[PDB]
């Protein structure tokens, strides 16, 4: 479906991508979101970290992919005592502030960033496990290398999975969203089918919440035959393909992902390039890299290469001229007259993002593209 004008640039974006995350990983092995942005920079997220760790480990960085698993092993061992408490208390029927659990950004050296009263979220710790998980099988490692990281972030889970919390996007503290109901499912059932893992005390457990969760998904997250952004909306986000692939709330040829991927394809991508919600202010609501590359690898685990292959290309569109891809582009805005507001205080759109690099990874692999 490419020509050799194509490969070309697209195996050079490639390489960079690989070139650009690997430069930028912190010593102590922590994937930062964006090494030059205002508001991010000195941070890592486990969800930028978690795909961009897979879009190198499907490039075959193994080395690099795994010190970004020891990293985040570590990191969550140093917080056994932390969720042994927080469990002690819902045990005791006092049940945490948001303000008590477990953080969204990380430093470099593995304390808290940021305070989870202002962006609990919980997905990461799914994507986590999903993460180390889906690594260790593609390149035949041993979990037991981060075995008692993954009981820290299960035991987590298991008790935590239904609490509302922020979205991906920071937002909505009140509901329970569905890619992040969705990532917490990926990373339980990641490990719950593991063999590796099949004695771990908590292997039947995990696959009892997944279905769980797929319960509540099934209650309250769908409406017309499609995936909705939290329980009990009728709007569609960016983020939902992800419920797909990678973390399997349905299989690709499921009605209810076609639907999925049509409602977001219809509500939130102009010309290929993927809106996160109708509301989004943030640089005016502009066009998201991960999202296009998002829903490009749903098009094409449904056997639609073209529009797979069309969002590609979208994403290679945007490199900068050394390659590097933004957060987002504001070819397309939603709500163009709050852009100015966002330059002026933060400075320019996050580039590279690594997120943005870790994506067109695994959709160019998922397409076969990789060099």
């Amino acid at each position: 479906g490419l020509d050799s004008h194509e490969l070309a640039r697209l195996h050079e974006l490639a390489r960079h991508s690989h070139a650009v995350i690997t430069r930028h990983q912190d010593a102590g092995g922590a994937y930062p979101a964006a090494p030059t942005f205002s508001a991010y920079r000195g941070y890592a997220w486990l969800r930028d970290g978690s795909f961009t760790a897979e879009g190198i480990s499907r490039y075959g960085d193994v080395a690099s992919a795994g010190r970004f698993h020891d990293w985040v092993d570590g990191v969550l061992r140093r917080r056994r005592g932390q969720v042994d408490d927080l469990l002690a208390a819902v045990d005791r029927g006092e049940v945490p502030s948001n303000e008590g659990m477990l953080p969204t950004r990380f430093t470099f050296d593995g304390n808290d960033g940021s305070d989870p009263w202002w962006d609990f979220q919980t997905d990461g710790y799914g994507m986590w496990l999903w993460s180390v998980v889906t690594h260790a099988a593609r390149h035949g490692l041993d979990l037991e290398r981060w075995r008692a990281g993954i009981d820290v972030a299960v035991d987590y889970l298991l008790a935590f999975w239904d609490r509302p919390c922020y979205d991906w996007w920071e937002e909505h503290v009140e509901h329970r969203h569905v890619s992040t109901l969705g990532a917490i499912h990926g990373g339980l059932v990641a490990v719950g089918t593991c063999a590796a893992l099949r004695s771990a005390p908590w292997s039947a457990a995990t696959l009892q919440v997944a279905a769980r969760i797929r319960s509540l998904v099934s209650a309250e997250g769908v409406v017309d035959g499609h995936l909705v952004k939290w329980l009990g909306s009728s709007a569609v986000d960016g983020s939902l393909p992800a419920c797909v692939v990678p973390f399997g709330l349905v299989p690709p040829d499921d009605d209810v992902a076609a639907m999925t991927r049509a409602a977001v394809a219809k509500d939130l991508d102009v010309d290929g390039g993927v809106h996160r919600f109708a509301a989004d202010v943030y640089y005016g609501g502009g066009q998201w890299i991960l999202l296009s590359a998002l829903l490009g690898w749903n098009l094409a685990a449904a056997g639609d290469t073209a529009g797979a292959l069309r969002h590609l290309r979208w994403i290679a569109d945007q490199a900068d001229a050394d390659g590097d891809l933004p957060e987002q582009v504001p070819h397309h805005l939603l709500h163009p007259g709050s852009r100015a507001e966002w330059v002026a205080r933060w400075g320019t759109v996050a580039t590279p993002l690594l997120w943005s690099h870790g994506m067109y990874l695994i959709l160019a692999d998922e397409l076969g593209l990789l060099p």
